[PDB]
């Protein structure tokens, strides 16, 4: 007999890495980039019911070891074919959110397998990393192509330095980042957007009605904070103000994640005086913290290219190569 088997997105057969909101109909909604949902199945066809809030969100779909397929999701619910073969076999399926919150939020409602069964969920690594930051952490402009107007297709989470670093360290990762945002102000000088200490609390979104992320749902071994580019965009911010708020934020992290090691870094975009100032502010933050759980990693500036100052795909690869060795020493993950 031919049979189908449909499960909700929130079902134990679907592995989830990254922040998701569980809706009352057992669908999952997510906004941060890098959110990864995976399943292993025995069958010939697998489809998903998906939608995005603004029709401006992208995902990657990876079947077994094949090249990924990037798909832009319509604002209306649509059946998305993940794979289809003439015969049944065992297949691994991964969906990766490429977009970030301002692009919209994506919802996966349910999956339908034509075949025999969903197998046990893919097993994730034991090690867990959380990366906090701005659009560089979010993977903005990694997939740029010369000649195109920037659009939401340019974002790539899998090839961002945070995901490459986690992969090298055999670790899970959550990316909690928002383009244009800072620790205390946005690139445009505005101080009353949700800053990093605000959106760090949200499962997705950033309005008065954004759902609170329960930290018990992901307790990282390592937290990297790479925030700062946008705080320095208008000019170098006031030293006491910045250091006092960075200190207060890392105190929140330390208290929320009692087992975590925290690594602060200025990121790749700032250069020259602005870079040196943020490095300085980080050193003084650490001095005020007096914590044997808080460390620093140095990094190079990467200039982007003629089309966009955001670091390129090859620069993100370089960034992971520079950061990873320092993280091994800090975490004793000499692996």
């Amino acid at each position: 007999m031919s049979s189908t088997h449909t499960i909700a997105a929130s079902d134990p057969h679907i592995q989830v890495m990254g922040r998701t909101h569980i809706n009352d109909d057992a669908s999952l909604t997510f906004g941060y980039p890098g959110v990864s949902l995976s399943t292993i199945v025995a069958g010939s066809r697998l489809t998903a019911e998906m939608q995005s809030s603004n029709g401006n969100s992208w995902i990657d779909v990876i079947i077994d070891n094949h090249p990924p397929t990037s798909i832009k999701l319509d604002a209306q619910q649509q059946t998305v074919e993940l794979f289809h073969f003439p015969n049944s076999g065992e297949h691994r399926v991964e969906i990766i959110h490429r977009s970030e919150n301002w692009h919209g939020q994506v919802t996966l409602k349910q999956l339908t397998l034509t075949g025999t069964q969903f197998l046990p969920a893919p097993v994730l690594p034991q090690r867990k990393i959380l990366v906090l930051g701005d659009s560089v952490t979010c993977g903005e402009a990694i997939d740029r192509v010369a000649g195109e107007d920037k659009n939401t297709r340019w974002w790539n989470a899998r090839e961002s330095y945070g995901m490459l670093t986690a992969k090298a360290l055999d670790a899970q990762v959550q990316l909690v980042c928002w383009g244009g945002r800072g620790l205390i102000r946005s690139w445009n000088g505005k101080t009353d957007d949700a800053n990093l200490p605000d959106f760090y609390q949200f499962t997705l979104g950033d309005t008065g009605q954004a759902p609170q992320w329960d930290h018990h749902r992901y307790q990282p071994d390592l937290i990297i904070s790479a925030i700062g580019t946008n705080d320095f965009s208008p000019g170098i911010p006031d030293r006491a103000t910045y250091i006092n708020t960075y200190t207060r934020f890392v105190r929140t992290l330390l208290d929320n994640h009692p087992q975590a090691t925290i690594v602060l870094t200025e990121g790749a975009i700032l250069n020259g005086d602005k870079k040196a100032a943020l490095v300085s502010y980080i050193g003084e933050t650490r001095q005020q913290l007096h914590s044997n759980r808080v460390f620093y990693a140095s990094s190079s500036h990467h200039p982007g290219d003629n089309s966009d100052a955001h670091p390129t795909k090859d620069q993100h690869a370089a960034m992971a190569r520079e950061l990873t060795p320092q993280l091994r020493q800090i975490m004793d993950w000499l692996e």
